[PDB]
């Protein structure tokens, strides 16, 4: 595993890769060990005082369940990375955040602003106190935690217009993240409009964890990381082992 | 039944029932206020009332609190394998929103082995901002699902607890004060006649929408919410309550 990882950091270009055994698209168990070990990543990381982004989806949820208090017991706060991406409540950002925060025994912003308003109730809620605060404070992250879905997979889940769809289809993504669909050469092919973090705002944040596995997210995981993230990749057996096929 | 014959709760429901407008009363031994285990007791026995009710499809909409909580941890898979959803009952607008039913849904959901969806968890907003929310059409679809209810299983607190453990706005607490609320079920709170006199700002299920639904399983006790049980049932609400002695015993004598 030792030389799994360090092929996988040489491949995919990370900062580093974390391995944990199993294929969690067989035993689902195994999404609670990536939760595992991508807790023990970020608190490696946690400075003094950390605002720590985190995105939705079941994946990250695994984290927030294995998440425990800090015992160096140093300050978090957690917030939605990016809402309105058409999930269901159990897999918003705003849900895994609260979830996480309090786990964590930290403190969270909440933040809905869903997807389908019109421009102008829009452009309205985004200036309000309690929204325009917590973008300020996503855009000031120290770490970000977030998952990596296939493309398909996340356009079914999600409430996505039939236009969207079709943009999706015939632009030929295969991952998706954070509200980001890209194709195979980790180019964006279609944004979601929503607030919140951006692609650009990425490069931003010191401590980047992405956490995906299972066999049938090998294409997906190769495909986002084609570009330099600067991100540390918690995954399991079944993606790396498919991946480096 | 030897056990509610000598216990004298059967008896005890039947006079439970002539008293306040009550579908059914199902009682437990014991109080509540005294005896912690007694909560668990009345989730047993709400359970196993949900259970004799269910159809072939249903959408249980839930409550918060620790009484329905309750009813959460001891909720086991349906022998019938009906089909289950869960909601909410309602959700908070305003400061610091905390939505403590879709955390009793969620939990009830997976202790039935059922499915689930909660409502949106917002920040403080403007009323124009939670009108244009309402009508999104995610939004809208979980709101239309409550309207759909087939049961609705709710808590019953006293007023000043409830107005108290919420982030009550001062104006508000004045309200409920001056017009003599003395109990509060699902975001609304009663007089003494069980009148409604101050609505929480929520989303979901209003009060004229109970009619609609079939079967409706109130789960609360302990001597302390006496007055709040009687006040709530003094108006016919077609509602099984699942109680104890504890509050019971008290309200009857
Ligand atoms: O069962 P408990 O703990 O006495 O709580 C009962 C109360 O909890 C509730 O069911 C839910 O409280 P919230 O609406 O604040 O989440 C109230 O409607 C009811 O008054
Ligand atoms: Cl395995
Ligand atoms: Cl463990
Ligand atoms: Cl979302
Ligand atoms: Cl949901």
């Amino acid at each position: 595993l030792t030389l799994l990882e360090k092929t996988l950091k040489e491949r995919l270009n990370l900062k580093d890769a974390i391995i944990v055994s199993g294929d969690s698209d067989q035993s689902p168990w195994v999404k609670k060990e990536m939760g595992r070990a991508a807790v023990a990543c970020m608190k490696k990381r946690f400075s003094g005082k950390n605002i720590v982004a985190v995105t939705g989806g079941t994946t990250i949820e695994a984290v927030a369940e294995m998440m425990t208090p800090d015992s160096k017991n140093r300050e978090l706060l957690f917030v939605p990375a990016r809402g309105g991406l058409g999930e269901d409540v159990k897999n918003q950002a705003n849900t895994i955040c609260a979830h996480m925060a309090e786990k964590a025994s930290g403190t969270y912003r909440l933040l809905f602003v869903p997807g389908q308003l019109s421009q102008g109730a829009y452009s309205s809620i985004i200036e309000e106190p309690s929204v325009k605060e917590v973008l300020n404070t996503i855009k000031s992250a120290s770490m970000l935690v977030h998952g990596i879905g296939e493309a398909k997979t996340m356009a079914q889940r999600r409430n996505t217009p039939l236009e969207d769809l079709k943009k999706i289809d015939d632009n030929d993504a295969v991952t998706e993240a954070f509200g980001y669909y890209f194709n195979a050469d980790g180019e964006v092919v279609h944004k979601v409009h929503s607030v919140g973090m951006q692609l650009d705002d990425i490069d931003a944040i010191p401590d980047i964890i992405a956490v995906a596995g299972g066999s049938s997210k090998a294409e997906a995981i190769e495909a986002y990381f084609k570009k330099p993230r600067n991100t540390v990749l918690v995954t399991d057996e079944g993606a790396a082992k498919k991946l480096l096929r």
